[PDB]
């Protein structure tokens, strides 16, 4: 593999579209590497880990609960509600509904917890809260996907979302046991953790939130290291590309070579 500067520009090359890509120390906020990293990229269900640290935020304050539970219709059901379907009857704690969005990416829950956060404006307001002046979530489930060129709408950057999710999982913003909880829902994502343990060496960690959106929008947010530890935060987000989902996932894939056989800097 080439060095990882060097991989991610290949990746630009070889799809034709714009990659943003941040790889930073967890415990420290230490930049390592850094690529558009403060260029606007669509978060697509990568939002869905913020929604969830507005959840536990609102938890740890008094005002919400992670057994609470949650009856909702099929009218208000989007597309790609694979969990939440199944619970029309019955309902979903809060907390089930943060592991179908984070580790499933249930749409549907993903909706009713942005309901719980004040909509895309609470959680817009939630991430000012924390210092994030950058990220924003204007839309909801399915509309946030469209990836149109150059709209603002439902973007983060690398720079932000890395300090962000950085902020959530580390800063003691969130309780400890919040902090637990986010970092054990990345742990158990089934959409693309054990797929990616599988072209893992032995010896790496891995969490991680993924996404996919319109015009070749994809990306991950991810914890990764070794001897078995969440070294640092990696995000890598793609735009404007017209190739293949396989394609995209190859390129990603790349970087994360790239930074695996080069990973001492
Ligand atoms: O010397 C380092 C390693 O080099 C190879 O490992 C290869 C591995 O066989 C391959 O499957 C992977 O593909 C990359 C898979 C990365 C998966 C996605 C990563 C995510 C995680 C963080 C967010 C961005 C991308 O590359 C590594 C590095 O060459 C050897 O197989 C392995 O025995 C050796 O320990
Ligand atoms: C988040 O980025 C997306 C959310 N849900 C979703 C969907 O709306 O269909 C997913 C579909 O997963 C598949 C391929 O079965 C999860 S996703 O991460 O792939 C994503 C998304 O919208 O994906 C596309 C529909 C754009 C492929």
């Amino acid at each position: 593999s080439p060095q990882p500067l060097e991989q991610i520009k290949l990746s630009e090359s070889q799809l034709s579209g714009r990659v943003g890509m941040i790889e930073m120390d967890l415990a420290s906020g230490r930049t390592l590497t850094a690529w558009r990293a403060d260029e606007r990229f669509p978060m697509m269900s990568t939002f869905k880990v913020v929604l969830c640290g507005a959840v536990l935020a609102r938890v740890d304050a008094g005002d919400e609960q992670l057994e609470r539970k949650i009856h909702y219709r099929q009218q208000d059901l989007v597309d790609y509600s694979p969990v939440s379907e199944k619970h029309l009857a019955d309902g979903m704690t809060v907390g089930e509904l943060c592991a179908a969005a984070i580790t499933m990416s249930d749409n549907s829950a993903a909706n009713l917890l942005l309901a719980t956060v004040g909509g895309p404006a609470g959680l817009t307001a939630f991430l000012r809260q924390i210092g994030d002046n950058v990220t924003r979530l204007d839309r909801w489930e399915t509309e946030l996907n469209e990836a149109l060129p150059g709209d603002a709408r439902d973007t983060t950057t690398p720079a932000s979302m890395a300090a962000t999710l950085r902020k959530l999982l580390t800063s003691q913003r969130l309780s400890a046991r919040s902090q637990r909880q986010l970092l054990q829902w990345m742990v158990d994502d089934r959409v693309a953790g054990p797929l990616i343990r599988s072209v893992l060496p032995a010896g790496w960690f891995i969490a991680d939130k993924t996404g996919a959106g319109e015009r070749g929008a994809r990306g991950i947010v991810a914890l990764l290291g070794p001897n078995n530890k969440a070294e640092r935060i990696v995000v890598i987000y793609l735009r404007d590309t017209p190739a293949s989902m396989a394609e995209r996932n190859q390129q990603i894939a790349g970087i994360g070579a790239a930074l695996i056989e080069h990973w001492q800097r």
